[PDB]
Parts: structure tokens; C-alpha cells; sequence
């Protein structure tokens, strides 16, 4: 009751029964611990999709692709029905970070757009950003292929210089990778995590890169490891998260990938898929608070 | 045998026992995990200072207020006798980063240059950059007065644009600061931690960091979380580590301090003292590995 899946079950329960109260920038209001880490392993072509709730997988594969392409539109999402950044992309919340002249979903210099382009001037989410900036994430892959003891395959998209330009600061904001007896880990650093609705998504989404970046390269995933910063239960989520505790996990499905291309912007969902996923049949929704 | 300065000998045992061998940069060697965390508390004026070595505090103090002042001339701090940077800024060192129009001991825009004036063109070590850049401390000390439940509090020498003008990337790269209760926590990424040399200062830096911060900003300390990426012992160091793990911790010691200054670029060694430090007297030698 310590492993897998029960890491997060252990990190919910944690934090009802010790987190404090704050009031925090949405107004909602949370319950929130400092500094825990999880760690799931990614051997046995395992990726850690929680089982005792139904992750919205489709939107984790979409939004991560969307993320290496280096794009920054809401709209791309919305077109596949994935509609999880067209809030922070409306006229409303854009106005409210004094960002009039931005078109309706365009984020800014967010999350993807970093990990590929560090430093280039933005424009627009429409632009051409090619050759533009530091493509961190090429680099990883290099260096993996041609010198894996490196101490600084690090992929950060907290760029001081650019967070005004951005809809919301990134929430996971950096992460390192390493490399021993042919297996590549990933350590990601997320500063704030709302641990109902967005944490789960980006565990699969990160595992889900680590087994792509590592299929490039000539490795094995070995672990993934999120270690929060400012880690919280919004109030209006306690009592659902409180029915999820009361369910077992099912072992955690198995990715399986089909190809790998030659540049990981390349990637297309018809290139891998899940195996063996059996979440609980009960839906548990979890309001964004905004 | 779990908590205080236990953490550290824990991690030094757990290297020593699954640390797989991984070659390095330097061509020493090392024994290496990824991602393990240690917590200490800074309660009751604690701050941990390891007692089963000797740690060079007076180069921790110095080291710290040469970072807080956005300074990276190491020949300043081998004026005061802290010759901890003297090697990465030599002449030979320079030329092998690239950094041929560098005058010796101008580490570049390290540390806390990156602190106070993120995103600032460097010019020399000499050079003034007041105003200049993003001050990322004081933007920290004026978001705790004001807004502590704020989820951004965020200090990062993570600079991808200027890693290739630095002696050495930043170990200890990127800070976020919490507060609960009254209470300053410190948490901090290290993407790369010389566990027998470099660790036991950095665990030793920000815990004294975390307790100016709060003198300053009407709190007191919480604690001081240190996540590591690539945590190594080089094998130079095994016997070294392995004797020092026979020596019985005695309690940490406090930091009594004394007065805070305006600004706390102004604080001085003068100001605070450490109270009670009884470490093991019998030196133990890590070498550096360069
Ligand atoms: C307050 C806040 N918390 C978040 O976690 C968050 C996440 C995103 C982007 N993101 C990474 C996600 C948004 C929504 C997700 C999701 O998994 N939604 C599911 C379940 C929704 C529900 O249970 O009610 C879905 O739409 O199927 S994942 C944007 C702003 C945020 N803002
Ligand atoms: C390989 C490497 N490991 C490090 O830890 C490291 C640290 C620094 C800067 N730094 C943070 C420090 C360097 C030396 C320290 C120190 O505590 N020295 C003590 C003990 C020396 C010894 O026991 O051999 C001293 O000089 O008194 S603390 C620069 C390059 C590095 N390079
Ligand atoms: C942001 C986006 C993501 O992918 N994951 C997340 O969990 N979040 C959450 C964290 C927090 O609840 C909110 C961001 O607000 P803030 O910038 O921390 O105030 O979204
Ligand atoms: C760097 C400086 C510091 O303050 N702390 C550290 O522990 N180090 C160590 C980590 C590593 O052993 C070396 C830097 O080498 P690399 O850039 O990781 O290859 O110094």
C-alpha cells in the first residue's frame, strides 16, 4: 500500500488530514502541503494512469504532442474537442493579465513553446518559430544518444523574462533527465499542483514523454518522479476525493509503442497506444476552479 | 535514526549500497541515484549544520552574501580566505569553457547574478548592474509581506541563454519559497549534488538563506527541503564517507540572529552567529574533482 498508484492515494489523503487553509489566487480556497514527491515506476512498459478515476488520456497524448510541436493555440485543442486551456485562453481571462492585443486562445510563450524555442521574441501563437530560440528538448535527445552521464539535460519552462506574456505561469515548470544501466528517468519539478484535477493528467503526461523521449534513443523508461512544490486539494474537490480514497487501484495499464519517428515532433497518436487500462467505472468530476 | 542530520547520513548509506556506477564529466567516476529528497527542520533556531564533519561555515556565510549581492568575482572571495571557487575561475578553466576574453576569477553570470538581475547582459564582474534584470529576491521578499499564499515564489539560476557564459551551470538551480502557519519553507531543485563536498554546504547555504529571508519578511523558519537530480559520491570519496559514518551525530546547532538590516543585500557576518556548533574534530578531506 506504498507503491504505484498508492503514492497518489497516499499524497490525497496526506493532505486532507494535515494540509493548511489558503486563500488562494482563484478564490475557491485549498488545502495545501509543501515539497512531496511520488515515484512510479515505467519498467515493463508500465505508465502510471490512475485506476480508481478515469484520466482523460486522449486529452494527455493531444495536449503533450501539441506541447513538442512547440504550439501555444488553444484553438488546436478545441478543434479535437479537447477543450482544457480554452478558459485561461478567453477574451475575459487575457484581459485580465492585461493581454488586449492577444487573440482569443492564444496563450503566449507557454509551456511547449519554451521546451522548443527558449528565448525567441513571440509574436503570435500562429507564427513561425522555426530555428528560433533554444530547443531544449533537442538537445536532451542528443546528448542521450552521445553522452547519457550528463548532469544538465534539464527542459525548463520557467522563463522569468516571458511569464508576463503568458495566460498562467507554467505549472510543471522544469524537468532533468537521467540515464543508468539503459534506462532513462525523469524528475519534474512542479510548483503548484492541484492534486484533484490537473496532477493526475500531468503524471500521465510526463511518464507518457519519458517513454517516447527513451524509445528515440535507444532506451528502456526506467522511473518517473514528480516532486510538487505548493501541493493542494481545492475545497470544492475534498468530498470527491474522499470517494475516490475508498477505491481500490487495478494495476496501472501498459504502453505500447508501435514506431518511433525521427524527430519526436513527429509523433502522431496512431504511433502508440494504451494497454490493459481498467479505471473504475464510476466517473469523479473535479470543477476547475477559475 | 530518520530525521536531522540522519537525512544526510541516509543518503550517504543509500548511495554506497544501490548508487549505480556512472563515469562523469570530470572522468573521476561516481556512484549516482536520482531524485532522493531530504527535509530538515529550522524550528526552535535549528539549522543544519552537519556535526559528524566540519563544515566551513564562515565560507558558507561568505559564499551566501557573495550570492545575494549578485557578485561572481571569486578573487573577492579569496581576499576573505574562501578560495572554494578559485579553480572554475582560473585561467586554464576559462579557456576550457570557451571563455577566452574572461579576466581570471570572472565566473560569468552565475548564481546570484541570476538572482537579482535575471535576464541582465553581463558585462564583467566589476560591472554595475543595479537595476538591471529581474530581481527575483526582492520580487520573493515583497510577495511574502504581501501575498504569502502567492504559488510563484519563485528564484532560478537557470538561465538557458547564458549557461555557455558560465564557469560552471548552477548545481543548486532553482528556489521556491512557501509559507504556512507563520512559517518560511525553502525548497530547492538541485539538478547535480557532490554528496561528500558540495551537499553538505548547499543543505548548509539555503538553510541560512531560508533564516535571513524570514528575519526580514516578519516570519519565522519552517523548513528547508533539498531535492536533488544526479545525487553522487565520488569514488575518491568512499573510505572518506564510509569513516565519517561512524561518527554519532550530536544535535544541530541554532542561528541567533542578531539584527536584520534594511535590505538583505546588507546583511553581514556581524549580524547573526551560529550558536553551539560541536562537530567531530578530526578533519575529513574530499577532494574536488576538476
Ligand atoms: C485550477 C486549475 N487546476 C488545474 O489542474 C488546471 C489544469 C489545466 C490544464 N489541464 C492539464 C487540465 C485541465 C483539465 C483536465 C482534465 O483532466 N479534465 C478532465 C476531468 C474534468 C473533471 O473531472 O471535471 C476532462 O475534461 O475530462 S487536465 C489548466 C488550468 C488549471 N487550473
Ligand atoms: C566536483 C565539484 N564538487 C563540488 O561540490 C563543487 C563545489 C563548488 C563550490 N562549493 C560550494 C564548494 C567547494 C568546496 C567546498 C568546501 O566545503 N570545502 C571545504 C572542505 C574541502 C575538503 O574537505 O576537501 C574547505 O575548503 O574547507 S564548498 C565548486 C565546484 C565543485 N565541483
Ligand atoms: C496548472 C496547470 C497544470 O497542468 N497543472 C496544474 O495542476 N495546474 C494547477 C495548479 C494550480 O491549482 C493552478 C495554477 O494556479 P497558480 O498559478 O498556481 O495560482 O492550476
Ligand atoms: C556544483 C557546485 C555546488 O554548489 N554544488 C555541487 O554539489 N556541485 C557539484 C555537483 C557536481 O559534482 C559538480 C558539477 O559538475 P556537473 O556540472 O554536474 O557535471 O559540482
Amino acid at each position: 500500500a506504498m507503491e504505484g498508484e498508492h503514492q497518489y492515494l497516499n499524497l490525497v489523503r496526506e493532505i486532507l488530514e494535515r494540509g493548511v487553509k489558503k486563500d488562494d489566487r482563484t478564490g475557491t480556497g485549498t488545502l495545501s502541503i509543501f515539497g512531496p514527491q511520488m515515484r512510479f515506476s515505467l519498467r515493463d512498459d508500465t505508465i502510471p494512469v490512475l485506476t480508481t478515476k478515469k484520466i482523460f488520456w486522449r486529452g494527455v497524448v493531444e495536449e503533450l504532442l501539441w506541447f513538442i510541436r512547440g504550439n501555444t493555440d488553444a484553438k488546436e485543442l478545441a478543434k479535437k474537442k479537447i477543450h482544457i486551456w480554452n478558459a485561461n485562453g478567453s477574451r475575459e481571462f487575457l484581459d485580465s493579465r492585461g493581454l488586449y492585443d492577444r487573440a482569443e486562445g492564444d496563450l503566449g510563450p507557454v509551456y511547449g513553446f519554451q521546451w522548443r524555442h527558449f528565448g525567441a521574441e513571440y509574436d503570435t501563437c500562429s507564427s513561425d518559430y522555426t530555428g528560433k530560440g533554444i530547443d531544449q528538448l533537442a538537445n536532451i535527445l542528443k546528448t542521450l544518444r552521445e553522452n547519457p552521464d550528463d548532469r544538465r539535460m534539464i527542459m525548463t519552462a520557467w522563463n522569468p523574462m516571458d511569464l508576463h506574456l503568458m495566460a498562467l505561469p507554467p505549472c510543471h515548470m522544469t524537468a532533468q533527465f537521467y540515464v543508468a544501466n539503459g534506462e532513462l528517468s525523469c524528475q519534474l519539478y512542479q510548483r503548484s499542483g492541484d492534486v484533484g484535477l490537473g496532477v493526475p493528467f500531468n503524471i500521465a503526461s510526463y511518464s507518457l514523454l519519458t517513454h517516447l523521449m527513451a524509445s528515440m534513443v535507444g532506451l528502456k523508461p526506467g522511473e518517473f518522479i514528480l516532486t510538487l512544490g505548493d501541493a493542494h486539494i481545492y475545497n470544492t474537490h475534498i468530498e470527491v476525493l474522499k470517494k475516490q480514497l475508498c477505491r481500490v487501484p487495478r494495476p496501472f495499464p501498459k504502453l505500447r509503442i508501435l514506431m518511433a519517428p525521427e524527430k519526436i515532433e513527429d509523433f502522431t497518436i496512431d504511433m502508440f497506444y494504451l494497454e490493459g487500462y481498467q479505471p473504475h467505472s464510476g466517473n469523479l468530476q473535479m470543477k476547475m476552479a477559475v
